[PDB]
C-alpha cells in the first residue's frame, strides 16, 4: 500500500508514535518518506552484505527481522520480515519502536541524518490535523 501523507500521519499518531522515545511525529514522517516513499511493500536488497531492507521504514534483516537468508542475523523484533510487508502497519510500527529503544534512537537510519536531521520537518505533518 502507498499511503497518502496525511492518512499516514493520522495512522502513526493513533499507533502512539508522536513523541515515542523523544521522537516527534514529523520526524517519523520524514523517515518514512525518504525510506520508502510511504510504500509498505518496498524492499531493497543490499548486495554488499546480503541483507534486505523491508517496508515502510526499511527495517534491516540483519538485526530486526528474520528472512532466513541473511548471514549472522538476529531477529530483535521477533518477527518474520514478511510481517513488515503488510498493508496493516501495526507490526512495522512495533518494530520501529524497538529499533529506537537502542542508544542510537532515530539516528539508526542514515537517511534520517541526511534528509531530516536539523531541518524544518513541519512540512510533513502540515494540514493533517494531528
Amino acid at each position: 500500500k502507498v499511503f497518502e501523507r496525511c492518512e499516514l500521519a493520522r495512522t502513526l499518531k493513533r499507533l502512539g508514535m508522536d513523541g515515542y522515545r523523544g521522537i516527534s511525529l514529523a520526524n517519523w514522517m520524514c523517515l518514512a518518506k525518504w525510506e520508502s516513499g510511504y510504500n509498505t511493500r518496498a524492499t531493497n536488497y543490499n548486495a554488499g552484505d546480503r541483507s534486505t531492507d523491508y517496508g515502510l521504514f526499511q527495517i534491516n534483516s540483519r538485526y530486526w527481522c528474520n528472512d532466513g537468508k541473511t548471514p549472522g542475523a538476529v531477529n530483535a523484533c521477533h518477527l518474520s520480515c514478511s510481517a513488515l510487508l503488510q498493508d496493516n502497519i501495526a507490526d512495522a510500527v512495533a518494530c520501529a519502536k524497538r529499533v529506537v529503544r537502542d542508544p542510537q534512537g532515530i539516528r539508526a537510519w542514515v537517511a534520517w541524518r541526511n534528509r531530516c536531521q536539523n531541518r524544518d520537518v513541519r512540512q510533513y505533518v502540515q494540514g493533517c490535523g494531528v
